[PDB]
């Protein structure tokens, strides 16, 4: 159906079916064990951020690769249950829709993960070339196939060149995985999110160190953002002024899975509403904190 | 008297194929993923269909997208699903299956959704005349005993040529199930159950447990790659060596392949010796393939 021009927030990235099993003891190889509880959850960074944007009251869309089948069916029904627009999915003829299997041991909190395979082709620059960008006010790209995503980012830049400042599509990039190919993505977007994990891998021992160490890698005018879990989040822009927000931890932590994606979606949302970077940092920390005391995404607002 | 009925579980298996079994607290990327219809009675129906046998499945399912996959899979195989016990409370069972590509080893993390099992009242509503053979996978034993008493009652009124043959499977090491040994013409006892009762071989298990079976019954015990043994009223122990593939790639459902193949061979009039050999043959062939396609 009709989507008003410059009304949606697009998130480009991964969707995965997460099968979480909670066990009394880790299974011995070649055995059958009854788990205590099992959950099927739609995951992925871009995927999780869409859930949060819908719950925040933002019209949003997901762009990512899926293969026709029963896994895709579950994921599409889950996206739709969360009011996520799924018209821009890159339907693939080869490969499996990603599925991960998580075994959580009760006696110690240990997590064993059998990650999805590599068979599914990622969204390409040619796939993205075919997208009418006019319905999007904001485009968020989760760093994966960087050389392709760079061409996608060059296409949004080309678009904005022909646009009055109010019809300009805002852009954000996420560098969450400590893979060198992704570090070229720092030079793209108005907002650049860098994970604690990536920063630590580059030798940075704090969000301040990471922002001061990596700011020279961003495009002119860009805002570099780094959330450091329960130590709050920092942002740094062209004025050279480091901004900080403390974390808003819940009275009891229940579920941290997707807290970072809650932060990213909330920062994007607050900025898209015309709020300052300081206000967006505080808001992202508040929503992220609220999420940590909740199972899943229900009740974050 | 044309169909083989299998009473038991249907489970959606979420299968991950790995290069090496994951060490606890680690992250490993799998090689490939698939969805497979599983459960012991359910797997035996797949094998019976592929063997050319008209078969039916009786088991509990709850309406939903999991049941939809399973029903479409059953139907794709030509398994008769008319006798499924549709439940209004619960979800359909699912499991996480890790298959090690190096050796075919399978590890299952199972989610028993606490769906109500098939009851004796559910089974009383079944027209037994279309069945030549009824196989029950041991689950809710006190309720399955009444189901077995119903088949016995039916056979009493039948001439020997129109008598329904009965098999029972005691796969789980739960004491409740050990009453099922006294029922059926063919009794399959797992290696796992035998080991739990202190038996170190199929011959030990058969000699140790034979006194527990019905008069004239055949006790069968498959001991994985060590082959299978059977023991009947003549007191003569029968053995078949396994048929291992040169490369074992997937053991998930090998035992169910054995059970279905023994049942099939016996239903065709073959000797117990021939049925044991055929059972090991087909199970062995399955172990060198992914899934059940190509076992025949
Ligand atoms: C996004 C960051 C901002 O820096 C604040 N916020 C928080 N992140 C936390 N984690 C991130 C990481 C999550 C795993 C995952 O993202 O899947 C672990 C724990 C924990 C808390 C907490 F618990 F203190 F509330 C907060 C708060 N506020
Ligand atoms: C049924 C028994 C007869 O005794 C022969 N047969 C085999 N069972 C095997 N397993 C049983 C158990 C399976 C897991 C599961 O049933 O889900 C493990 C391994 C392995 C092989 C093998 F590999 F050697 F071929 C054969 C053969 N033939």
């Amino acid at each position: 159906g009709l989507v008003p021009r410059g009304s949606q927030i697009l998130c480009v990235g991964l969707v995965v079916l997460d099968v979480i099993s909670l066990v009394d003891k880790y299974p011995k190889e070649d055995s059958e064990i009854r788990c205590l509880s099992q959950r099927w959850q739609r995951g992925g960074n871009a995927s999780n951020s869409c859930t949060v944007l819908s719950l925040l009251g933002a019209p949003c869309a997901f762009m990512g690769s899926m293969a026709p089948g029963h896994v895709a069916d579950f994921l599409v029904a889950d996206f739709r249950r969360r009011g996520v627009d799924v018209s821009q999915v890159a339907w693939q003829s080869k490969g499996d829709t990603p599925s991960s299997c998580c075994i959580i041991n009760n006696s110690n909190g240990n997590r064993t993960i059998v990650l999805h395979d590599t068979s599914l082709p990622d969204v390409s620059a040619t796939d993205f070339e075919k997208v009418d960008l006019t319905q999007f006010k904001w485009i968020h790209i989760e760093g994966r196939n960087a050389s392709e995503q760079v061409k996608m980012l060059q296409r949004i830049d080309a678009h904005n060149t022909r646009q009055p400042p109010e019809q300009k599509i805002r852009v954000s990039v996420e560098v969450e995985k400590p893979r060198e190919e992704l570090f070229q993505l720092f030079g793209y977007g108005d907002v650049v999110f860098v994970s604690k994990d990536v920063a630590k891998h580059l030798g940075f021992q704090s969000a301040e160190e990471a922002l001061r160490g990596l700011y020279g890698r961003v495009r002119k005018g860009a805002v570099l953002v780094c959330a450091w879990a329960e130590e709050g989040a920092d942002a740094l822009g062209p004025d050279g002024k480091l901004l900080h927000s403390d974390a808003f931890p819940p009275p009891r932590v229940v579920d941290t899975l997707g807290a970072g994606d809650t932060f990213n979606a909330s920062v994007i949302f607050s900025l898209s509403q015309g709020r300052s970077v300081q206000e967006a940092l505080r808001f992202g920390c508040q929503v992220a904190g609220k999420k940590c005391g909740l199972q899943g995404f229900d009740g974050i607002v």
